[PDB]
């Protein structure tokens, strides 16, 4: 069981930015070299949301001071990879600074910041595509209500 954060940043230059929202994806060092948001396994006694924050720090080098958790969104994924059952819980979190320093560990070899459509294509897997699309939809609905 793993928990993570769908990390995004806002791109607020109106004529320029094709995508007002970009998602952070990390590419695995091993295996297929899958692309996912930052995530990590739970620890005994650890709250699921604290695991997601901790795993984001460990996998992407993003500290709690550099993020804001967006309340109201949570998505649990259940899938089979290499004939093993997998469960992952994601929350949404916005980075404070567009230029936040991404520091990878040995578990990942690259990162991309991508618009929703390109993030979906890289993520590839259908549950992860759904979760990113649903996260994007939630962010737009929230903006509308505050607007
Ligand atoms: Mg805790």
């Amino acid at each position: 069981r793993a928990c993570g954060l769908i990390i995004f940043r806002r791109c607020l230059i109106p004529k320029v930015d094709n995508n007002a929202i970009e998602f952070l994806l990390l590419q695995a060092s091993d295996g297929i070299h899958h692309w996912t948001p930052p995530k990590g396994h739970v620890e005994p006694g650890e709250d699921d949301l604290e695991t997601a924050l901790r795993a984001t720090q460990e996998e992407a080098g993003i500290e709690a001071g550099q993020l804001t958790i967006i309340e109201g969104f949570k998505r649990e994924l259940n899938y089979v990879a290499r004939n093993k059952p997998k469960t992952v819980i994601y929350w949404l979190a916005e980075v404070k600074d567009y230029d936040v320093e991404i520091r990878l560990s040995h578990e990942h070899q690259a990162y991309r910041w991508l618009g929703l459509e390109e993030a979906c294509q890289l993520a590839q897997f259908k549950e992860m595509k759904a979760a990113l699309q649903e996260g994007h939809q939630f962010l737009c609905s929230i903006e509308a209500l505050e607007h």
